[PDB]
């Protein structure tokens, strides 16, 4: 393994990405993926095993944990990410795929595809967050929550696993999501205007 | 024991008393006597150690316990029949020792005493049955209460032991008390009478 092959591999065979998609997003998609992979196990981990709740009501525990956590952390940040990461892999297949049949046998068609995955990473992006902000709304999480959902009677007090490292990675993960639509909007805006 | 000794004895030596507080105020006696004894060990014998709340926190189910049944009804009738019968006791004492002194060696002076100790039962009874409405507001008694008291987080369901058959003692008991009160009342208005 070698740099000029991973430089490559990550950038694609794309000939119109400029050095903000090509030196800058592959950085900010290899730190995310690094920071979920550290953070994946090991602090969310035991998110519902250790969630405890005061009562002894049985299968009050989960059915709070589900109220509360409807999709963890986690598991949204990898969604967001291999969406975000689809259309790269879909114009690296379609570059392939052109010079596969100009081998066996173009270019504005390239560049509007490549801006048009562009366009739909950054709209992956945006509904991400605003679907984190819908669930979780703010970047801190609470110790202790309120639980009046059947068949947990009244109110009962459940404990949340590590809310102060989850608020960390979470403080960590909006601000590379953020980084990513800021270099992607300016992306977007550097190509329109060196096409025109 | 023969029955010419039980009957002076429950009477007294009081010649003012007519039949209604010789003959019926002393049988009352017995019923409420006999049911407190075969009540209060089996059906308040268990009141608190088989009193649950639905909750993990460590003293919880006591103090709700003190909070819902401040003073439990076993006792609260056992002191009132001491209580009621304080008077009378009273009064045969002074009858012994009159007869004692005039041994030794006063009608308006008993009669006034005894109409004094008559008044005295029937407002320790009114007094009482105050007390019960304003602890217990309502002869039924619910399976299920709702605690909010420290340290129980939120509010917490605590099942009561036995609630249909203490409503049926506490009926019991309420009739009595109340028949006592109507008999207390008949014949302060009997020897009213009779002396004018
Ligand atoms: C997302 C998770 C990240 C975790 C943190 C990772 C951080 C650290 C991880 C990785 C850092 C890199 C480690 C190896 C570096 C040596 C490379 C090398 O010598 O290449 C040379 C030889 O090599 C080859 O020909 C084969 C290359 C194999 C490298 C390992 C493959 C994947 C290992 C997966 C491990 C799985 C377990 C990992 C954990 C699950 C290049 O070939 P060459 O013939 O010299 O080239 C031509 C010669 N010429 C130039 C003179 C003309
Ligand atoms: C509040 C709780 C209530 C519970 C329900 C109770 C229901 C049932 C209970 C009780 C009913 C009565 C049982 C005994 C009746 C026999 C009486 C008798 O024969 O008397 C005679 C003899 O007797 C005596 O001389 C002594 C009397 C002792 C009676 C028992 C004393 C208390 C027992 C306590 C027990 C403790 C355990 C109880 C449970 C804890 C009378 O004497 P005499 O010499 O014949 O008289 C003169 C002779 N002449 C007439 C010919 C001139
Ligand atoms: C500018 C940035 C966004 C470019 C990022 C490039 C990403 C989307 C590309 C580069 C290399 C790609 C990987 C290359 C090889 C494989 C092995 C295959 O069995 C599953 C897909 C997987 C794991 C690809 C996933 C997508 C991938 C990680
Ligand atoms: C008209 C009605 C109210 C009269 C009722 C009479 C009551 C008050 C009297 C009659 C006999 C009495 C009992 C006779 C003997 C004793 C034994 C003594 O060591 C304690 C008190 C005790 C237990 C007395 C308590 C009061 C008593 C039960």
């Amino acid at each position: 393994m070698n740099w000029t092959g991973l430089y490559t591999l990550l950038s694609g065979v794309n000939r119109h990405s400029t050095a903000i998609g090509r030196v800058w997003l592959s950085v900010i998609f290899i730190f995310r993926i690094m920071v979920l992979v550290v953070a994946a196990e090991s602090v969310w981990g035991d998110e519902k095993s250790s969630f405890i709740c005061n009562t002894l009501q049985p299968g009050c525990n989960s059915v709070c944990y589900d109220q509360f956590f409807p999709i963890s952390h986690v598991r949204l940040w990898s969604l967001q990410l291999i969406l975000v990461s689809t259309p790269a892999l879909l114009v690296a297949m379609h570059v392939a795929h052109q010079q596969h049949i100009e081998k066996k046998m173009i270019s504005g068609t390239l560049w509007w595809t490549y801006v048009i995955s562009v366009v739909f990473r950054l709209l992956f992006e945006a509904v991400f967050m605003y679907v984190f902000y819908l669930l979780y709304p703010g970047y801190a999480m609470v110790r202790l929550v309120k639980c009046d959902v059947y068949p947990c009677p009244n109110t009962v007090d459940c404990f949340v696993s590590r809310p102060t490292e989850k608020t960390v990675f979470t403080v960590f993960m909006l601000a590379a999501s953020g980084i990513c639509i800021i270099l992607n909007v300016a992306e977007v805006v550097y190509l329109i205007i060196r096409a025109c």
